[PDB]
């Protein structure tokens, strides 16, 4: 009854566990989980995990996001918005991390990860660690500092995973 028994993972803190692999697969194991999307300010889900999440939803996520943006406007960096889960999770929390390419303020990851503490179980990538160019270890440091809820942080790369788990 413990989905983690079928995943390569390491318990990091009493709140945080890091899991190797596919965040969408992990989230599907937990009906009550909130899945974080690593989003941009306009919720344009064109690549990375956002693209994977929209693909998994057969476009439903992008349709919802399009409506959201016209109704409420774009997000600011560091903001997040809770939207529908689309059968991937209970809800999807679209979180906008800082983009180091744009020289945005990396300490806005504190805001990002604090937003996840609203939910009792969160499945998340490391925010800002792909195309946004924040080193995985820095994003992980912020998560571990800020977490106050059950978080499964999921990393697709075995090499990132090893870098974070081997001490």
């Amino acid at each position: 009854m413990d989905p983690l028994s079928n995943f390569e993972h390491k318990v990091i803190t009493e709140c945080v566990t890091i899991v190797l692999g596919d965040a969408i697969q992990v989230a599907k194991c937990y009906g009550e989980s909130v899945l974080v999307n690593a989003a941009n300010t306009h919720l344009k889900h064109g690549g990375g995990i956002a693209g994977a999440i929209n693909a998994a939803s057969k476009g439903a996520v992008q349709k919802e996001s399009d409506e959201y943006i016209l109704a409420k406007g774009p997000l600011q960096v560091g903001d997040s918005v809770l939207l529908q889960g689309h059968s991937l999770a209970k809800n999807i929390l679209h979180v906008v991390g800082p983009d180091a390419r744009a020289k945005q303020d990396v300490s806005l990851l504190s805001k990002c990860y604090k937003a996840m503490n609203a939910y009792p179980l969160v499945v998340t990538p490391l925010v800002s660690a792909g195309i946004f160019g924040v080193k995985p270890a820095v994003s992980f440091d912020y998560l571990i500092r800020e977490a106050k809820t059950r978080v499964l942080v999921v990393v697709n790369s075995q090499d990132v995973y090893k870098s974070l788990t081997i001490v």
